[PDB]
């Protein structure tokens, strides 16, 4: 009996696993492993439905032909384990054991993958293990559903951004775009007066939200540049709340006779809208359709990247403007010591007594760290101290550079 | 008639402007200008409730002897301005025109400021522009409401981490921590089965979720040990969701009959909680408490600090990493090419002709070059040109630097080369 399969495991250490067994054993059965592959992600932030969604494709992918897929109203909702509570319950990424079979309207005959994701931001994960989940699912995913409650927020686009460039650096470079499909998807929308329910009031919201004109801030036109960069086709679509019973009864099961029949409604539209035959588009990787087999292979390369250390780490907000502000104090304060040390012993400075030459190198070295100190940077004092150290010796490096080119002054 | 007062503007262009006449309009008369200030504010993700808040405090601050201060359940909610809609309304830092006169349990008189502030993260502002209102409204306030949808994530405490570490930069030296009192304030909080409304629920959510242990990664070790060394006092209150009437019907106009009863409850429980005369903290900086027109001379000269450029600019996650992994790619570079150029031409190395000087270092350039481009950076070949760009400069500053030891090595050779030629 199908279920849903744990594929990428997150360790308590933040190492990542993929369960490769589990993995070849859905992607590589005889029936799918030649066939071409749509991979379905939703993905975001931590405890917003995310799972409750992927369990209405569910039904969906199982009951395309008939006119009430949603569902028996009395009938609870399974599939991926999706419940209240404030802490995480998705950890890594999970998919669904059965791989689905689809006709095209082109004819082709395709596989659909469906994959959910641990949120981002939860309490016990790094950056680095939210941005990998997040990269991956995109670098995975054809279709990416990028979940987000009640509005759409400059931090969530630079987090968009994070996760799509550190998925950009694992993968090999390429003149196309490196996605496909992202759906901005706004639960508890709460404005329709402003921007109708569904995917014409997102498609309107989302252009003013992303537009990029020339009286912007250049921050502001970056990330947006960066994003339409990033994906051939963006949509969005607006979700209203599914009611006060969805998200704050324990009891609530998923019965649909339990759900708000505005938000049933629009989520009749939503699925199909992402899932329909004609909307699945298939997995490219820089300009070549994926199969199946193909699928597996580019899953286990991109973990073995992230399971090392050739990529830069991503930081917080405030770790990264420290180490920023520290490096550049360093090279400011070097670059001052060696400015100041070729005034007196340049090549084309006299010879310098070895104990004067001393004198003044203490005194030049004294000034560079005090420069360092001065600058005001994020972070701390404590968190200078290892740059200062630093500093201090490779200004004692240069110095013994300028102890030998004095002495050539003198022969 | 009391009313709103726009006391922070930011500007299209991005710049703060302190209007010093508004402010000092309300903070400098007589009756309030020697009082010690009391200072709330409320600040946070923008379209979050913070200025409907305010409107029911506003309404408590007036009516606290009266024995219903909620008010009329058909009374609209009036102050500061609020409304649906998916686009920013406040900006800036706005104060209420009256400054409310409260006795103390101890005896005498506190001046009460209450402040609404822009909401953090709007499709219009810069990093910067936020975190300025936002760190500005914390140093200004001796209660900071934290206003917070549905739940603490780690992203909502690496903000407050950046917020917070951009207002100290633009503090007096203290040994004390430098804020007072922040409430996390969580609306529509959904799980009052795991944790009840209110304040003991929300203390509870609160430890455990800011809990310092030296057994986490230093990551979230790191961001639980800053907040908790910033403020003297920190708090939590769950807030239940106020009903769908509130939060999407157009015609709602604040009347609290038409606002869900539990969170009316709560309400009432919350706002006496935040403003009862034995809970207002009196402003202090650097261990002096503040009276309102001490007030005014703070916020002129914090302003004018974030007015100027002596801080750090706020980045976003990617914007510093991209910054930090260039800057550190070009000093390994740069390095690399001096250590290179003094195995040939350091100071215990012979003259070289300067036509071999030229080749060398046109091959060591090449190789620092093709070392700094093979090095993974966030940010992309294009961010990295502006720092590939720096360091091929900083080369060549370095070459004429060995252009002129190696010289000094041997000042007569174009001459005496010269003259043997003849
Ligand atoms: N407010 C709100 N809650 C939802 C919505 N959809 C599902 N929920 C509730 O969100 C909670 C967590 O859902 P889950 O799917 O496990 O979230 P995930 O962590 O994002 O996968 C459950 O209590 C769901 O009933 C929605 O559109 N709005
Ligand atoms: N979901 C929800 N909406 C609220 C709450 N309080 C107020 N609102 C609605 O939020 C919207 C924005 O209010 P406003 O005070 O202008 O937000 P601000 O931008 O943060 O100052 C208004 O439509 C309010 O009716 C709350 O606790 N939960
Ligand atoms: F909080 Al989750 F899936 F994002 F359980
Ligand atoms: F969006 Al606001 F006050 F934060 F109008
Ligand atoms: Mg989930
Ligand atoms: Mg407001």
């Amino acid at each position: 009996k199908a279920g849903p399969v744990q594929v990428l495991i997150v360790k308590d250490d933040h190492s990542f696993e993929l369960d490769e067994t589990a993995l070849n054993r859905i992607l590589l059965s005889e029936a799918v492993r030649d066939k071409e592959v749509v991979a379905v992600s939703v993905a975001g932030a931590f405890r917003k439905g995310k799972s409750f969604l992927m369990d209405f494709m569910l039904r969906y992918m199982y009951n395309q032909e008939s006119v009430d897929w949603v569902g028996d109203y009395n009938e609870p909702l399974t599939g991926f384990s999706w419940r209240g509570g404030s802490e995480r319950e998705t950890t890594g990424i999970q998919i669904w054991s059965e791989i689905f079979l689809i006709n095209k309207p082109d004819g082709k005959k395709v596989a659909v993958l469906l994959m959910d994701t641990q949120g981002t931001s939860d309490s016990q994960s790094t950056l680095r293990d939210s941005a990998t989940v997040f990269a991956l699912s995109t670098m995975i995913s054809s279709i990416q559903v990028y979940n987000l409650s009640q509005n759409v927020q400059e931090d969530d686009l630079q987090h968009l951004q994070l996760f799509t460039e550190y998925g950009r650096l694992a993968m090999e470079e390429t003149f196309l775009k490196p996605f496909q499909s992202l759906i901005f998807l706004v639960r508890d929308w709460s404005f329709p007066y402003e921007f109708s329910y569904g995917a014409d009031g997102g498609a309107k919201f989302l252009e003013k939200r992303l537009k990029v004109s020339g009286n912007q801030h250049e921050e502001l036109q970056n990330v947006r540049k960066h994003i339409h960069s990033c994906f051939t086709n963006i949509s969005c679509f607006l979700l209203p709340h599914p009611g006060l019973k969805v998200a704050t009864n324990p009891n609530f099961d998923g019965k649909l006779k339990e759900i708000d029949d505005e938000f049933i409604k629009n989520l009749k539209i939503l699925i199909p809208w992402l899932l329909s035959p004609e909307s699945l588009d298939i997995k490219e990787i820089n300009g070549n359709k994926i199969t199946c087999r193909g699928l597996v292979e580019y899953f286990k390369a991109y973990i073995k990247i992230y399971q090392g250390e050739e990529l830069p780490h991503p930081k917080s907000m405030l770790q990264a403007t420290a180490e920023a502000n520290n490096l550049a104090a360093v090279a400011t304060a070097k670059d001052t010591y060696n400015k100041k040390m070729e005034e007196i012993c340049g090549g084309d400075k006299p010879f310098l007594a070895p104990n004067d030459l001393q004198t003044k190198h203490l005194q030049l070295k004294e000034e560079s760290v005090k420069l360092f100190r001065g600058v005001k940077k994020m972070g701390g004092e404590e968190f200078s101290r290892r740059y200062l150290q630093q500093l201090e010796s490779e200004i004692d490096e240069l110095y013994i550079q300028y102890i030998k080119h004095n002495d050539s002054k003198n022969i």
